[PDB]
Parts: structure tokens; C-alpha cells; sequence
């Protein structure tokens, strides 16, 4: 029993974090095999960041301009190239702690663990989800650039996020490990804002199933609904539309608890129109949307890595 | 910006988790140097958990009865002893991944990271606090016994908890790394219940200071209070009494925000009275009590 926002063990990722310094800028890098991946804004100065030309800035730089540090050992840069918004620094030494890995691009609603680092040294680990507006509600300070997001499936680490910047509202923006941003953002100091966010409907449903599995049933009712009627209700409360794919994905949870997905949708509809009335679900007064159906099954079963 | 329930990087602890098997029981162990520490209930069978005699059960065991596994390698047990409710198995090999460590006993209200393991293999990591009733609101299933709680302050790992059992209410009970339980609990299957829990007042105050540091002030008011008047109001909402030590501890946060601890206490008094009225503090509709003053300074300042 118990339900917590659980992160994947960070150990395999800790052995990859390095500190990257170019000029006056210092951020984090990911050292996999003989390459260090880091945000390309490590080459930017104060004047440069206003309107940067990264090809023009990079072409001036030589290998010795980049100081890469792995603990107390200095790694010597022997080459460099740019891939979208990420800088790939070829180093003379392959990381002996390189795990089995893949670079994956995740979709909004999907979750991942974040290893927050400062000066190539990891400080903490937390769990979070890619919001529908493509931002992440993370916990980051200046110097956290280059911190990575990941999932660990069996023994393989799937890198899905590299932190780049914070938006004026306190939320965070970054790219996949191939340099492509999540969201309509750019790596430049400019007026940018996160779009209006929405609630991840499929995840709230998964979390309602997790509450039922842990002995919380007060919110259940005898009623059911159609997917069409539920979506008209959810649209009014700024919830993401629920698709047939979401219904199929919630299948195993529906069978484990004996509550149909449309039956659970009718419970969610009552919570939206009437609230909790002084009650909580899994120790929360708000409807939690940062646990996917897969996270619920992995936590209420005990899967190891 | 941003405020999350953040755990310490688990890597140093992952390199210590082993699987311990005695008879039919299988749980987790902590391998530090040439010793494996695990809950002593690994020697108990079916008609043993009600009224076990651990000295009589252990005296019947030899070294070769304990199978210790570190990944795919089997560790050889060369000795054994019991320390309170923990079993210490001497092994022939010192752990090459043994970090710099200390065994610390924490007090109620204090927080720590938990590395949840099954069959000596870590599955997840989360943050949690020792509740005033000495239990932890954790996430554990059968096979999680021997999972450990820790803090990593600087480069040293401070082991403070080892998981032993789940109480009928869904909460968890365990010991420090010297086998002394936290709470009036026993490693028996007898009828045991967690005492009535209370809210960690000092932690809610620390979390209110964290909200002010992140730009939120709606809950502040023009009033102040005395410590005694605040405690009379707090006791009605099942809050732990706030002591002079708690006031001193909140000192740096009071100076950083410019808000006196007794003025922040008046905000909490009002919050308890009014609720939130459709508003949230740091993305929460409830008053969070699982972040200490130290956790707030760590996450907001460095
Ligand atoms: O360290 C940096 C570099 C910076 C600074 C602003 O100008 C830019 C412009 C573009 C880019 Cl890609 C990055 C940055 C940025 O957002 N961060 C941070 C990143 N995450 C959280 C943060 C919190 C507080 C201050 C900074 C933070
Ligand atoms: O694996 C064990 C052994 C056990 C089983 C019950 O009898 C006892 C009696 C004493 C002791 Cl020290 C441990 C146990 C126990 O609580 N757990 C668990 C531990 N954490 C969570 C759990 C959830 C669901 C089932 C079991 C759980
Ligand atoms: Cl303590």
C-alpha cells in the first residue's frame, strides 16, 4: 500500500553527468561513449543571446575553448559539431560508465524522471510529465542547463529531455537529445510564453484507478457515460480530449478493478461539476494528472531495474 | 523557480543493494564493506511471525543457510550476529562500490529519500518524512523489506531507515540501521496500530516561506501572534506543538524573506481558519508538511 510520485533509480544517469565550460558560461553535459552532449547556448555571451547566430559563433571556437570536467578529471575535446539546439563535443575518452541507452522523443502527457545537476554534479531527482503545452513544471535554478530527463525500461536508459531555459511563469523548456525543442520555443533571450495549459485526462483516470486499488471508492457512482458526452464536459473544464486509444490503454486497470473506463469517466464528471466536498483522493485535494496508466501498473505491481 | 518533492540521487545506494534468502523468505540487504545488514525477520517461517523467538531461531542456523546475491554473483557468508531487530551477515568480499557513509537516527518531522527494492533490485526512488506517530506514508509492496532510507549531505550517505512492515492502515514501520525501531512497534505479526497522527507544524511554516521565496504572498496578513496563543489554535487542528527550537530553526528563512516567524504563524492560523478559497500555494490545495527548513534552503538557495 501507498502511492508516491516515484522516480527511476538515477544511478545509470549519474555516471554520465559532466561540467561543460566555454568562456564565462558553465552548464551540464551528458557524456555517452566518446561524446558530450550539452545545450548549444554554452557558446553564447550577453550581446550574442539577444539575436544569436550559432553557426557564426561556433565557427570561431577551437577544441581547447571547451573545458569538459568529469569529476576531478579533465576530458580533452578533440572535435565539435552542432545538431539542432544541442552541441556534440567529441572527447578523447569513452565513458566507462556508459549504460545501454536510446534517444527517444516523448509526447505530451508522458512522464519521466529528471536528474537535476549543477556544475556537472547531481543534486536531486524528481518525477514529472511533459505538459500538453510542451512545458514541464520542474524545479530548476541557474546552472541547471543540460540536466536530463529519462525513463529506464528493463536495463536501457531512454533519454528524452535536456533542460534549456525557464519561462517567465516559472515553467521549464528544453529539447529531446537530438536538439529539437518540445514546444514553440527558441534558445534565445526573447519574449516567449507558455500557451494555456490543459489537464491530462487519461492520467487523471489512471490515478482514479490507483485510488480504487488502494482502497478509495467514495467517488465511484452507479452511472456511466458516452465518450462524446464526456468530452463535451471535459472541454468545459480545460481537460484534454479523451480518445479511443486512451480507453484501450486504460483496459487492464478497468479489468483489475471491475470498473469500466466510461463508468470511471462518469465519476470524473461528478468530481468536475461538484468537487471533492472536504474529501481527498490518495491524500490530495486536487485531481492528479502526472501518473500515466503505465506508471500506475508499475507502482501497484512492483517492477524493478 | 519551481518546487518539487525532490529525492537525493540514489546511485550510491543502488551499488549496495543485495538479495538475502533464508529458507523460503527473500528480502533486501544493504552491503557495506564486508557486512550485509537486513531485517531479522528473514529467519522467520509461517507459524513464527506471531510470537517469534529470534535467538532460538538464529542459534539453529549456520552460515551456509543464508544465500546472499549481489547481481549475478553469489556472496559467501562467513559469520552472523543480531543487533536489535537487524541481522548482520559477515561476507568474504568487501563491496567495491561502498560509499562514504554514517548511520544516523532521525527524529519525527525529519525527511529522507527511499530506494524501494525487490529481490535486491531497485525499482524506484521517492522522498518522504518520519511522521510524528513514527510511521512513514510510503509506497511498499510484499518483498520490499530491507529497502533503505537515506540523506546524502555533501558526499556522505546517511542511512537512517530500513523497512520492516506495513500496518493495517497502509502506513509503514521500520528501524534505524542499528535495528532499533522507530515507534512502539515490534517485528511480530501481533495486533499493532499507528497512533493518531498530527501535522508537522515547523515543516508547514518552512513550506510557507518557500512559497514567499517563489513569489506568492496572498496568504500573508497584518497580524502577529504569541507562541502560546498559536499553540492553542494549532492543537485544535491536530498540529504538532511549535517549540522555541522550531522558531530558532526558521531564523534564516525569516531573515531571507523579511517575515518574522510569529507573523508567519499568524498566516498559518488564518489559513487553518479560512482554508484556501479556491487558491493554491506552490501548486497544492493542502498545507504541505513533508519539507523541512533545511530542504527549503537546499532547493531554493543551493
Ligand atoms: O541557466 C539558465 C540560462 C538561461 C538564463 C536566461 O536566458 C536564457 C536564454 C536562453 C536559454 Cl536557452 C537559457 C537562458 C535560463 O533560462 N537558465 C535557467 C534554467 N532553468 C531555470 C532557471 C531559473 C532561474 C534562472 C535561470 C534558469
Ligand atoms: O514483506 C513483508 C513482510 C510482512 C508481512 C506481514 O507480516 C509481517 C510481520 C512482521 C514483519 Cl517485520 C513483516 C511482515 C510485511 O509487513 N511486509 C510488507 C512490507 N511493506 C509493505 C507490504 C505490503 C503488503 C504486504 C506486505 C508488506
Ligand atoms: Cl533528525
Amino acid at each position: 500500500s501507498g502511492f508516491r510520485k516515484m522516480a527511476f533509480p538515477s544511478g545509470k544517469v549519474e555516471g554520465c553527468m559532466v561540467q561543460v565550460t566555454c568562456g564565462t558560461t558553465t552548464l551540464n553535459g551528458l557524456w555517452l561513449d566518446d561524446v558530450v552532449y550539452c545545450p548549444r547556448h554554452v557558446i553564447c555571451t550577453s550581446e550574442d543571446m539577444l539575436n544569436p547566430n550559432y553557426e557564426d559563433l561556433l565557427i570561431r571556437k577551437s577544441n581547447h575553448n571547451f573545458l569538459v570536467q568529469a569529476g576531478n578529471v579533465q576530458l580533452r575535446v578533440i572535435g565539435h559539431s552542432m545538431q539542432n539546439c544541442v552541441l556534440k563535443l567529441k572527447v578523447d575518452t569513452a565513458n566507462p560508465k556508459t549504460p545501454k541507452y536510446k534517444f527517444v522523443r516523448i509526447q505530451p502527457g508522458q512522464t519521466f524522471s529528471v536528474l537535476a545537476c549543477y556544475n556537472g554534479s547531481p543534486s536531486g531527482v524528481y518525477q514529472c510529465a511533459m505538459r500538453p503545452n510542451f512545458t514541464i513544471k520542474g524545479s530548476f535554478l541557474n546552472g541547471s542547463c543540460g540536466s536530463v530527463g529519462f525513463n529506464i525500461d528493463y536495463d536501457c536508459v531512454s533519454f528524452c529531455y535536456m533542460h534549456h531555459m525557464e519561462l517567465p511563469t516559472g515553467v521549464h523548456a528544453g529539447t529531446d537529445l537530438e536538439g529539437n525543442f518540445y514546444g514553440p520555443f527558441v534558445d534565445r533571450q526573447t519574449a516567449q510564453a507558455a500557451g494555456t495549459d490543459t489537464t491530462i485526462t487519461v492520467n487523471v483516470l489512471a490515478w482514479l484507478y490507483a485510488a480504487v486499488i488502494n482502497g478509495d471508492r467514495w467517488f465511484l457512482n452507479r452511472f456511466t457515460t458516452t465518450l462524446n458526452d464526456f468530452n463535451l464536459v471535459a472541454m468545459k473544464y480545460n481537460y484534454e480530449p479523451l480518445t479511443q486509444d486512451h480507453v484501450d490503454i486504460l483496459g487492464p486497470l478497468s479489468a483489475q478493478t471491475g470498473i469500466a473506463v466510461l463508468d470511471m469517466c462518469a465519476s470524473l464528471k461528478e468530481l468536475l461539476q461538484n468537487g471533492m466536498n472536504g474529501r481527498t483522493i490518495l491524500g490530495s485535494a486536487l485531481l492528479e494528472d502526472e501518473f500515466t496508466p503505465f506508471d500506475v501498473v508499475r507502482q501497484c505491481s512492483g517492477v524493478t531495474f
